């Protein structure tokens, strides 16, 4: 995707990815910590080990609005400088990240907390659900 | 540079970087989470003035061994599948990562804990000495007679 600036909140069938975000985002002089979480579809033995991919769907408008709300809360609550919350829609192969959260802050203490908060809240409140694709 | 495999523990003047590591590393089928921490030199005016860079020095062998010990501990204590612990030596300009820790595991819970553990334990136990390299004009921040 070609954009003027990488969106902080993204929900779509395309993807920017950790490499591009980390490469393009300029860390502010007052920030000394970045904590990135990548959620990846698994094909663990406990699920049969026959999963080839996951298909993600959502209520697009509702989801992105709630995602932005969580981002706002994360920044205000932990005092970090920036937070990215991205999630893919459509087909996602096992091993490919489908969920991304990047927190940028002054120190690691609050940056780790910020990332974990955004990740946990997103899972509890954002309307995005998966479907397994077998074989 | 030094692939084949990227060394899980690395200490030197060169740098693999998060982009290359995330790009090359293949996530195992039983892993659903990756937690990456990047430590970056920051300008700390509360330390006397504006900083240009952070310098890191050490006796590599000793530092590397403790880093490897911490890595093994992280994997064992948290049950994660893989852990990378990298750190740069020499001068690192503000904004450029100098410390990297990547934990790969089954779920969020243990992966986050593992990364935090490796990071905290490294800062407490690994003998890498740091020095803030201030920009010219430091004497202007605190003025007496
Ligand atoms: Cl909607
Ligand atoms: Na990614
Ligand atoms: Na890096």
């Amino acid at each position: 995707m070609e954009v003027g600036m990488i969106p902080r909140v993204y929900l779509g069938h395309e993807w920017f990815g950790a490499e591009r975000i980390l490469s393009e985002y300029q860390v502010p002089e007052d920030c000394g910590a970045q904590v990135l979480f990548l959620g990846i579809p698994r094909n663990a033995p406990e699920d049969g080990g026959n999963i080839e991919a996951l298909e993600y769907e959502a209520y697009p408008e509702m989801a992105i609005k709630e995602m932005e709300k969580i981002r706002q809360e994360t920044i205000e609550k932990f005092g970090v400088k920036e937070v990215f919350i991205h999630h893919r829609l459509g087909l996602v192969k096992i091993g490919e990240p489908s969920f991304l959260v990047l927190a940028v802050g002054g120190h690691r203490e609050e940056t780790f907390k910020a990332c974990r908060y955004a990740v946990d809240e997103t899972k509890k409140r954002v309307p995005i659900w998966k479907k397994e694709i077998f074989k």
